[PDB]
């Protein structure tokens, strides 16, 4: 298999006044491309925690947040896992060379 197309990374962010500062897409009810229910990072905002930390990449697939898996969740349920979090947020992500068309 083409394993070199993906890696994974644990990313830990500290939430300050500027917020985490990224946007997500996806979910079982909002598939980013046909037949893919994954949650992906669409945009990283300048001056948010994610941009300052530098590890998060646009196109990353988010696999878990604070140990809660983001496999086959509704879009809002995924969003809630982030927005209900506190000051410390742990993410497991898949960095992807591919983008889906």
């Amino acid at each position: 298999s083409m394993d070199y197309l993906v890696t994974e990374e644990e990313i830990n962010l500290t939430r300050g006044p500027s917020g985490l500062g990224f946007n997500i897409v996806g979910g079982t009810d909002q598939q980013y491309v046909s037949n893919d229910s994954g949650i992906y990072v669409s945009r990283i905002k300048e001056n948010g925690a994610a941009a300052l930390d530098g590890r998060l990449q646009e196109g990353d697939k988010i696999l878990s947040v604070n140990g809660q898996d983001l496999k086959n969740l509704l879009h809002q349920d995924a969003v809630d896992l982030f927005r209900n979090a506190g000051y410390a947020v742990s993410l497991r992500v898949q960095h992807r060379l591919e983008s889906s068309i």
